[PDB]
């Protein structure tokens, strides 16, 4: 893999979003993985919709939590609507998937990175975005406004992030994070996130648990 | 269906194409309809590749003839490169699918328009583009410039082209056709073919072999 990425800058990243007062970041991370690997196999970038993961998945619980298996296993089996055809309510309702028009964008599967890894983690990281988890319920997490975070924060994984580039400034080694709190959050909605070497589970546990899906056709 | 229909301005229709000297009108067919559904499904149109039928449908025999059945399936189990990537030679050679990049485009399957029925085959003309055989050999049909074509034609089938629309001029009901002929050929590349009307073969069998491809998701 190359000293460093940004798919932002390769055109494979949507503007960062807003989860408002809705526990739907695992949907969040899950959409900006798949808007990913489409951009990469299709050429296009189309903005996906998060609010059908919120509704449609049911072994997630739409606006108090989900899971990163079971919503992008949701996409690999049925495919999920754009954003314009299905917006954000950043709220749960009636799972309204089939009286939508427009393609349905699908995938073929998703795989997981071998944890506590960060060789493995940059490896896949160079191939696509992976949607991560993370401790960010600490007070520095939250009020994070710039530079190269290395915490204070433990591993208790309790939300869902995008992965979308690495890279090293001032002498220290990042991963750049796409996060779901708006564009005011954080360095423009990012976040350069300390990268640990080796074996480890990552600076506020974000090599513990990384997917990402795979596409085949278009 | 409505009274009239035209593909080609709904955006779902490539430029005509030429086959040069080789049998290879099964292949585009089979391409012209997959660039129609693909658009209407996606909105995108791309030019697909009739080279990628010619050297890897092996029920198929590249310049010396093929089906639409097999064809069309081998679309829905592999998918097909752009033309950019795998552009035509008007010669068979190796099946090179593998060693391409971009995007493969694939459908889930096709089926078949009820033969011999005008209500059938406006019905899913309307929907989209459809892979229809004709008998091409007759002198008429070689030399047609312009009209609505009406034969003379008898219905031993031996070329398959596309329908792209269907309308109604100077009190004659017709079809138009896509041919694999070049620009120069009939009508800028395309045939305006009249209508037989209810139960019947269709004017040079038209009515006889048509398949469509129906796609589900991007």
């Amino acid at each position: 893999y190359p000293q460093s990425i940004d798919w932002r800058a390769k055109g494979a990243v949507t503007p960062v979003k807003n989860q408002g007062a809705c526990g739907s970041c695992w949907a969040f991370s899950t959409i900006a993985t798949v808007e990913g690997i489409n951009k990469i196999v299709t050429g296009n970038l189309l903005e996906l919709s998060e609010q059908e993961l919120v509704d449609c998945d049911k072994h997630s619980y739409g606006c108090k939590g989900g899971y990163q298996t079971t919503s992008l296993q949701y996409v690999a089996n049925n495919g999920v609507h754009t954003s314009k055809v299905y917006p954000y309510q950043a709220k749960q309702y009636k799972c309204r998937a089939t009286d939508k028009p427009g393609p349905k964008v699908k995938i073929t599967g998703y795989k997981r990175v071998p944890s506590n890894c960060e060789t493995s983690f940059l490896g896949a990281l160079a191939n696509q975005p992976l949607s991560v988890l993370v401790e960010a319920g600490g007070k520095p997490f939250q009020l994070y406004k710039s530079g190269v975070f290395d915490g204070p924060c433990g591993t208790k994984l309790d939300h869902a992030v995008t992965a979308v580039g690495y890279g090293t400034s001032d002498g220290k080694n990042y991963i750049i994070i796409k996060n779901s709190w708006g564009p005011n959050w954080g360095e423009k909605g990012y976040m350069r996130l300390k990268r640990q070497s080796g074996n480890s589970q990552g600076t506020c546990g974000v090599y513990k648990s990384s997917y990402y899906p795979f596409k085949g056709f278009a």
